[PDB]
């Protein structure tokens, strides 16, 4: 939809702070932290896939909107996600261990904006078609 496509991250804003708030250790902090990752996102029927790309690390998700599934996320955290299409909004939540955060991806302009939150932090990545 307006989601598909391949995208390349262009800017971050507070990812160290937020995966900090995810208890990622340092080392993989590092990693993340100067990453610049593709995002590819497709759509077949009922089913989207999000694949993220980067020189150290790939991972993929596939789900149905508002269907719960298992993920292992790139910091090895096993969640329960689960994603749904608020106002044009792909709102992800993942929850483990009494804990959430939503990862939230919306369309602005040439954009695809992601919001991740994890209590108090708010971190902001911004990518471009590729
Ligand atoms: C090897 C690098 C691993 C870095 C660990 C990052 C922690 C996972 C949080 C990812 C949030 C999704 C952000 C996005 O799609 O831009
Ligand atoms: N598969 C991968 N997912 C992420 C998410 C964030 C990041 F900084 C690097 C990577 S690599």
């Amino acid at each position: 939809d307006a989601f598909v496509g391949t995208w390349k991250l262009v800017s971050s804003e507070n990812f160290d702070d937020y995966m900090k708030e995810l208890g990622v250790g340092f080392a993989t902090r590092k990693m993340g932290g100067m990453a610049k990752p593709n995002c590819i996102i497709s759509v077949n029927g009922d089913v989207i896939t999000i694949k993220t790309e980067s020189t150290l690390k790939n991972t993929e998700i596939s789900f149905i909107l508002g269907q719960e599934f298992d993920e292992v996320t790139a910091d090895d955290r096993k969640v329960k996600s689960t994603i749904t299409l608020d106002g044009g909004v792909l709102v992800q939540v993942q929850k483990w261990d009494g804990k959430s955060t939503t990862i939230k991806r919306k369309r602005e302009d040439d954009k695809l904006v992601v919001e991740c939150v994890m209590k108090g932090v708010t971190c902001t990545r911004v990518y471009e078609r590729a």
